[PDB]
């Protein structure tokens, strides 16, 4: 740990600042919380109204945000850049990673004959490579995880501990599987029998992860009976989650933790999906379409803009449909004042 | 360029199924209904699919006997079955993509096999899978990398528990049950004795789980042994992935629980029962024999007649489709009060 | 193995326990109180429960001395107690059904441990489980099959880690904490800088998370670190399977999460708070002491008093049992502006 000032924080980040240069920073921390001691950012405008009394001794600031606030007697960091990137290398000033403390192929370590590792990867204690699988160059896979029988793990791509990646994967470049994901498991699909009984289907198609995608927490991805389920690149995917066989997600989308989707729905390009919402099977969700959490796409969505409920409808129309049932007790009320005024006789 | 190639005789008869049309019509490959070309095989479901299979360019189609006599006068390659259509498409499927293992057969030396536990013949335990005191690993039985067959657990014939599965203690396993991986059967359930004004203190679950022939668990689902009952999946049964099943918890044949949904503790599920995704299942309820959850439905009550359900709380279909189209036009029931009010005479 | 009997009488000093009823009657087993035949010992703990009492065929009864009081005139084998009934149901239990452990003691050969790290006494390391380098496991310690304890992470004296457990790096584990099978603590965060092209950028996250004392965690739950404060789950916590504890959330103490809960990030909830299953908290916000969440709950803001809360978005018990009644009434409410229409003449 080291102590930075303010004019000597400014030049390591290629940034303007005003106020007293002088000011010693020993830490990081948010807005509501900082103190002199800390550095801190500021990139919304529902999160400005907490600057005006605040203690902390160096605050990120954008060109248009320092416009409403240059004359308060606070510490300033004024970027055109994201005030979350720029605070990001703040944060990783003061504090160091930290990697399992086994380094290359651990001997333990079970690798199939017919399995191909490249150049400086590492293998964490019990993982299992499986047969004529892929282990690409600079790759990390976490300890006791599996790569299944021809799954191939691009370049760079870091695998955490006790990770399932089943047979026929294709992990893309530099990809990121937290702890516990299961990618390649089989779809729910069954035969539906004569006596109501359910007879399995070996489920053989791809699962393909692209460049750039990350897969969250016990978050399991389902494969295709025979054709394709694909994560298209740079889409986030938090904990937690499913996707169903033949579900297509678009490329640089996020789905929230426990979110669903289900069997053979194509998700569109800069997508958002909000937590525990759920969307229904053989669907299209059209490009930049933004998901509240919680909502139920029943329809498939044709256009972009803010969703939300159950059944999905557009946020003006569902803000609008809960302050008025919300009203349902006042509607009433002019029901019954409406029904005092029929006593007419003559 | 495909796997295999094969002539609709060749291939009827490597089936051992009756064909009509041209014999020597070269196939190379599987594809659905309405894509399939002339190189490839495809299915008729039953379902849809009536024009849909007069414009059909497929090279063989498989279809159900009682469905090619009603289609008998069409110029199709057909392939017909007294099985399932699907059924049989699944056998082709698996002349093209033949299905994978993970390349390690028998039982590796990494499997920890309590000298108490009894492994019965041909039966395949893959690397790094503990198997603890006093368990019973049926015939032809395949236990995935790292698994862990609990103390006193049984898995019977024929069963498939893929990598990371977790069969805790005093769990008993049907014949033929397939377990995807990252599946936790027998964790302690969440019930606690109250204490000190609101202080929960940890109750030991010492019931068991018993899982019946032919059942499915999905990857990451937790099935949650009962205090000193039972936590039951009946016959046929076929569970999603993230699914809850709580402590005491009874699930009748042939059900189906789709992805994230969740029953709690001492609820009897029925016989032929969908739980749609993302659902939920208040605890010491039942649900009737043939009942339909639709997605994120909530159920507060017991359901004791058959039919679909939906919302949440939840009631027959009929009446939330009712509701929601009468919250939708709330603004027209409004503008119905408001031009009405405006009449205000004498 | 345990087709065990034992007389009321013998129970009875077992449990140091006043009793009513023949003395010879044999017990074999426990039974729920709807169910209970003669052979078995069943428990009174929860008033609802009250009813399966009258007609009850119970060979013996646990109860309460206030419950004894109140259905006295009854003729049934009373086992009475001043302790919570339930308990005091937990001991029988145990009689006839004894617990079992994998059969690999103490510290197995097949255990991974970084030269590093420092391992206590009495402590259990079972198969396969693998111990990051300066881990820390306290005293008496189980670590289950396949299990990691990544580096830097220490584990707490009495804890019970079940098998196939993630600890990912710098995760405080308190004293007593119990741990279900695939459970994830101190994965990162769901945090990223999206571009002026749509792009989604990785931030690190280097915070920790802190369990406490007496928490339990259920099975394939995650819990996630700070981008740089904590994840903290306070003393007597009890979070159930399947659940979601995003970056920086702060839960606090004897709180209960049932299953499939989320709590998105930076949220703070209060103590003796119950989160229903499937109930869904956002980030940035507080929830108060002493509340209740239904299940399924949308809470999108603030609960600042404590009581029951229900519905999405959450309103408070009172306002949506209303709301969902005069959704109900619907259909007979625009019937009556349907008559109002009526008369116009
Ligand atoms: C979440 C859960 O799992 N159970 C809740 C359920 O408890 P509930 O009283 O239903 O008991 P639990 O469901 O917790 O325990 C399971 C078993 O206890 C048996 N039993 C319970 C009480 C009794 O007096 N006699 C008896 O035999 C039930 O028949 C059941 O078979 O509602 C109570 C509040 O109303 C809560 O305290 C519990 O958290
Ligand atoms: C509730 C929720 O879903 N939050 C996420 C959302 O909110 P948001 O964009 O606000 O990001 P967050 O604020 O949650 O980032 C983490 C920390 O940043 C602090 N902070 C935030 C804004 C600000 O102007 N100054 C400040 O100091 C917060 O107090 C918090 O402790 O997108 C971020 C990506 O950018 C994620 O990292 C957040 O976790
Ligand atoms: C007759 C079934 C009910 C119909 C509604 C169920 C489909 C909606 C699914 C909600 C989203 C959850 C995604 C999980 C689905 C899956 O993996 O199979
Ligand atoms: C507090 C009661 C609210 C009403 C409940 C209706 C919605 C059902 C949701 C049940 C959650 C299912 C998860 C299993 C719970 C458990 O493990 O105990
Ligand atoms: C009709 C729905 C309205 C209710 C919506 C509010 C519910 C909020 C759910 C957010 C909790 C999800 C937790 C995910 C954690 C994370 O973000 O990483």
């Amino acid at each position: 740990q080291s102590t930075y000032s303010l004019e000597q924080l400014a030049d390591f980040l290629k940034v303007e600042f005003q106020g007293n240069g002088a000011t010693l920073l020993s830490g990081v921390e948010e807005i509501e919380e900082a103190k002199t001691a800390h550095i801190t950012f500021l990139d919304n405008e529902k999160y400005a109204k907490h600057l005006k009394s605040s203690e902390a001794g160096a605050i990120i600031i954008s060109r248009t945000q320092f416009q409403k606030y240059r004359d308060l007697n606070k510490n300033f960091l004024i970027t055109s850049e994201s005030p979350s990137l720029v605070f990001q290398k703040c944060l990783e000033l003061f504090i160091t990673p930290v990697d399992s403390g086994f380094p290359g192929i651990h001997p333990t370590a079970v690798i199939h004959p017919t399995a191909i590792i490249e150049d400086h990867v590492c293998i964490e204690p019990y993982a299992v490579v499986c047969q004529h699988a892929h282990v690409g160059s600079a790759c990390h896979i976490g300890s006791g995880s599996v790569i299944g029988a021809y799954s191939t793990v691009g370049e760079h791509s870091y695998i955490h501990p006790r990770v399932v990646i089943r047979e026929r994967v294709s992990i893309g470049k530099r990809v990121i599987i937290q702890p516990g994901a299961v990618i390649g498991s089989c779809g729910f699909g069954y035969v539906t029998s004569a006596f109501g009984q359910h007879k399995h289907l070996k489920h053989l198609g791809k699962v393909i992860i692209e460049d750039d995608v990350e897969i969250g927490a016990n978050t399991t991805i389902d494969r295709g009976r025979f054709k394709h389920s694909v994560v298209r690149e740079g889409s986030k995917i938090d904990n937690l989650v499913q996707i169903a066989h033949q579900v297509e997600v678009g490329q640089h989308s996020m789905i929230v933790a426990q979110a669903g989707i289900a069997g053979s729905t194509k998700i569109g390009n800069h997508v958002i999906i909000g937590g525990q919402a759920g969307i229904t099977g053989h669907i299209c969700i059209a490009d930049h379409v933004i998901m509240m959490a919680q909502t139920g796409v029943t329809k498939s969505i044709t256009s972009p803009g803010i969703y939300g409920g159950a059944p999905a409808r557009p946020y003006q129309e569902i803000h609008r449909q809960v302050a008025k049932v919300r009203n349902l007790p006042r509607l009433e009320e002019r029901i019954a004042a409406l029904e005092k005024l029929v006593q007419k006789l003559e």
